[PDB]
RNA sequence: AAAA
């Protein structure tokens, strides 16, 4: 599974980038005002749900990345979340 | 879901 877990790794990294956090109000309203997301609604985006729906690989994916953080069921870009979240 |  390790080359699904990288193309996993790189489309969630995707949605952490600053240039997608510009234009993503979804995702951004979404956040809790440290910036966390549940994983389970981004394994419901639909390129990540093309990939996989094994939660497990996707939780492995993101051990992986310096762009994310995770804690518990929750994941947040790891430089300066909170200046990302918008009003729901 | 215009890569929410
Ligand atoms: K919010």
């Amino acid at each position: 599974q390790e080359l699904l877990k990288d193309y996993i790794k790189r489309q969630i990294e995707y949605y952490f980038s600053v240039d997608n956090l510009e234009r993503d109000f979804f995702l951004r309203r979404k956040m809790d005002a440290d910036g966390f997301l549940p994983i389970t609604l981004i394994a419901s985006f639909h390129r990540v749900q093309a990939l996989t729906t094994d939660i497990s690989l996707i939780f492995a994916a993101l051990k992986d990345s310096k762009v994310v953080e995770i804690v518990d069921e929750k994941v947040r870009r790891r430089e300066e979340p909170e200046k990302w979240p918008l009003p729901p």
